[PDB]
């Protein structure tokens, strides 16, 4: 992990209190803009999506990548979830309730062991099964992420590689003929000015044949600045070359 | 398979002969603007890149998702053939040199196997090993293209579910949320009025919880007429309200 001044510029204009990590090729060569920052632990919120996805479907409570998520027709907290969803549809406008009940069905003992396997941040899912990640106990670092992503890359996490090709298809956001990008955003709500809420976008981009990691988080105590935790990290990716 | 005649016009405007061939969820529900043409058969051309991708991953050729074709130090009379490529790569770009040395490499038993397998077309694979798809005997039609995508989207040809996984990976080529294709062009060449090539666009789209299966063909004598392969499905796509 090596420490690059200048990526605060990014931060310095919007007073961005954040870090970025980013690593070309795997997780032993990282930069970060801030090395007290990069391994701080914050609530993952949607970013968590990527992890109960592979439990989901590990335990068997995703049938498989085909699997539609009925809506019942009943108050949603946002519009673009009041309709059916596919497992990637479902990540994509992060659908919180299909997780929550995902969650419920995987239960605590089983949530708890896969965590442990992926070496999640602090382990902790306590304050309740459907919610642990959003307002519990549960913790996890931008360098943890770039971890946890980079055995999902390569296909080692503990979990079938049929269920992490899955998955990795639904995180998809970004395609052309030789760049391809996957990524998921998170949001933890805006908190209080003393104890702020967190932002993430985590991901890695394929291009041409090099492999880039990487995991953006921030405080964020306003909704307006929220398009930051993408803004922010593809100006610095493209600065680097990252297209 | 029922006939729509009302789609010609889109041929006639540019003054091709063509086909297109559109399906609803399965291969059961399948439209297209001229039924004799639909089941005509045509080279598959650079189409071929599915099933030989596939093959070249089920026999070990290709190694796995993550291996990349190395440029040797080729001549090559384009540029295209003198870049180092992943599996996405090659299958998006020209990469002659590559499909022809999976052929080889597959050689003509398996490859007749798997072809039968995969029930492709006519089956034909006289012509050399590394052009059959191209110059020689190989024809395939509309309509088997879309019952072939079909399969590969639930994952039910006859190779492991991870590298049919792969294979639609490397196939991506838009994504937004709720909106995925997958598609593959073809091309063997421009020909005379009256020996004309073919060109081919072939894929699938999946708006929120459906997909569409399609497959477009036309006689070319033209180069400037070639991007109509994607523009005239387009156009009728658009007409049938999936984009």
């Amino acid at each position: 992990i090596t420490e690059n001044t200048s990526w605060n510029k990014e931060f310095s204009a919007e007073a961005v209190n954040g870090v970025f990590v980013l690593c070309k090729s795997s997780s032993k060569s990282c930069a970060t803009n801030d090395l007290a920052r990069a391994s701080k632990e914050y609530l993952p919120a949607s970013t968590f999506k990527i992890p109960n996805a592979i439990i989901g479907l590990e335990t068997g409570v995703i049938k498989n990548e085909h699997q539609v998520f009925k809506w019942d027709g009943k108050p949603r907290a946002m519009k673009q979830w009041e309709r059916d969803l596919t497992l990637r549809g479902a990540i994509q406008v992060s659908a919180v309730p299909v997780f929550q009940q995902i969650a419920r069905e995987v239960g605590e003992v089983r949530m708890q062991k896969y965590l442990k396997k992926f070496s999640y941040g602090n382990q902790n899912i306590s304050g309740g099964i459907d919610k642990f990640w959003l307002e519990g106990q549960l913790r996890i670092s931008a360098v943890n992420q770039v971890e946890f992503l980079e055995s999902l890359y390569l296909n080692k996490l503990s979990a079938s590689k049929e269920n992490q090709l899955i998955v990795k298809e639904a995180l998809v956001t970004e395609a052309a003929p030789e760049y391809l990008v996957h990524s998921k955003t998170g949001f933890s709500g805006v908190g209080t000015e003393s104890n702020p809420g967190v932002a993430w976008w985590v991901g890695w981009v394929e291009k041409e044949t090099e492999v880039y990691f990487f995991a953006f988080n921030m405080d964020i105590d306003n909704e307006s600045k929220l398009p930051l935790r993408k803004s922010i990290p593809t100006k610095i990716m493209e600065s680097e070359g990252i297209i």
